[PDB]
């Protein structure tokens, strides 16, 4: 039985390749010769088609302004995942590009508050992302940020972004996503730097297990680092909700850091 979101591969035109990944490619194209779309292609053998269709039933129920809207799916290998096209691409690309030097703390916190908003909806909908990182956040015009690839990680493991209980025991919850968000905050405040710079995956897992946490990034206020440390609490239940995170980040420059003033890069 054909899924409502299942479409023929023929109805798609793969016009411009936007990037290359480990498991596939990302293209800019057209669907039914009228809609500009983004197409994530997956190499055959990288994902089970049946498992993806079952997981896509949950994603169909998820409708939010800060979530990338899923349009269509091609269930036959190579699997094609069709969404709305986002003007500036990945948040990591945007931070590591020409724009990243002009982004200050107000713009970065605004983007974080938008990601927290998308994730607070995921939280309320009793869902889990599993791969919350800058690379999986899409940017458009007016710093519009949208959470992408929700629940696809389960179907190159990002040790640096994963909570210890999830990386070591497979305990993937909304609280492990909160840990990942704290790591995402580190990517924003350092403007696209890799977490725990200079440390290999084994050193990270060994140090974080011993209680190590990334220090306050240069010229980042202690209050924002304190929030990162709240996301990085050892006990998953002690970590803040995304609902709390969104509110804290939305109100940041009034209720928390009104003494904020621009520095060299923040
Ligand atoms: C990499 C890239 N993507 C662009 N736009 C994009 N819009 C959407 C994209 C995108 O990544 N789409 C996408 C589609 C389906 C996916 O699958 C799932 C989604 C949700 C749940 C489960 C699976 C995953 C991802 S990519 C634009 C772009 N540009 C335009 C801006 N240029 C200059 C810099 O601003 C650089 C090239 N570069």
């Amino acid at each position: 039985a054909k899924d409502a979101w299942e479409i023929p591969r023929e109805s798609l035109r793969l016009e411009v390749k936007l990037g290359q990944g480990c498991f596939g490619e990302v293209w800019m194209g057209t669907w039914n010769g009228t809609t500009r779309v983004a197409i994530k292609t997956l190499k055959p053998g990288t994902m089970s088609p049946e498992a993806f269709l079952q997981e896509a039933q949950v994603m169909k129920k998820l409708r939010h302004e800060k979530l990338v809207q899923l349009y269509a799916v091609v269930s036959e290998e190579p699997i094609y995942i069709v969404t709305e096209y986002m003007s500036k691409g990945s948040l990591l690309d945007f931070l590591k590009g020409e724009m990243g030097k002009y982004l200050r703390l107000p713009q970065l916190v605004d983007m974080a508050a938008q990601i927290a908003s998308g994730m607070a909806y995921v939280e309320r909908m009793n869902y889990v992302h599993r791969d919350l990182r800058a690379a999986n956040i899409l940017v458009g015009e007016n710093l519009v940020c949208k959470v992408a690839d929700f629940g696809l990680a389960r179907l190159k493991f990002p040790i640096k972004w994963t909570a210890p209980e999830a990386a070591l025991y497979g305990r993937f919850t909304i609280k492990s996503d909160v840990w990942s968000f704290g790591i995402l905050l580190t990517e924003l405040t350092t403007k696209g730097r890799v977490p725990y710079p200079g440390m290999v995956n084994r050193e990270v897992l060994d140090q974080v297990e011993r209680g190590y946490r990334m220090p306050c990034p240069p010229e980042c206020p202690e209050s924002l680092h304190d929030l990162m440390c709240q996301c990085w609490r050892k006990d998953p239940e002690e970590r803040p909700t995304f609902e709390y995170l969104q509110a804290f980040l939305e109100d940041y420059f009034t209720s928390t850091e009104p003494q904020y003033q621009p520095g060299e890069n923040l």
